[PDB]
C-alpha cells in the first residue's frame, strides 16, 4: 500500500504492520490537513479533530 505524506506530492509505500493512509484535519478546516502517512488502525474522531482512513494506493 502507498500513501501520501503532509504534501500529497509526496508518498511512501507503507511497512508491514500499516495497512491503511490517514488524514488528519481540524473539522472547521478540512482543506489544512496537519497529518498524512501509514497507520495501523484509524485514529478515534472527535468533535472537531477528524481522521480520514482509507486502503487505496494513495487515498489520504
Ligand atoms: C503560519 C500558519 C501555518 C499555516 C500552515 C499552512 C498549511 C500548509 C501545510 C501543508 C499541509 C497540507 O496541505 S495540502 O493542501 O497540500 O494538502
Ligand atoms: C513522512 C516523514 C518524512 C521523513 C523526512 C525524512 C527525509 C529523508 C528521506 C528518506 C526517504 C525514505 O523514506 S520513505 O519513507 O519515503 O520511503
Ligand atoms: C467525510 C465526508 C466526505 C464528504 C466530502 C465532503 C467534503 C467535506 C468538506 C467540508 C466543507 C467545508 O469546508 S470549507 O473549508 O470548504 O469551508
Amino acid at each position: 500500500l502507498k500513501c501520501n505524506k503532509l504534501v500529497p506530492l509526496f508518498y511512501k509505500t507503507c511497512p508491514a504492520g500499516k495497512n491503511l493512509c490517514y488524514k488528519m484535519f481540524m473539522v472547521a478546516t478540512p482543506k489544512v490537513p496537519v497529518k498524512r502517512g501509514c497507520i495501523d488502525v484509524c485514529p478515534k474522531s472527535s468533535l472537531l479533530v477528524k481522521y480520514v482512513c482509507c486502503n487505496t494506493d494513495r487515498c489520504n
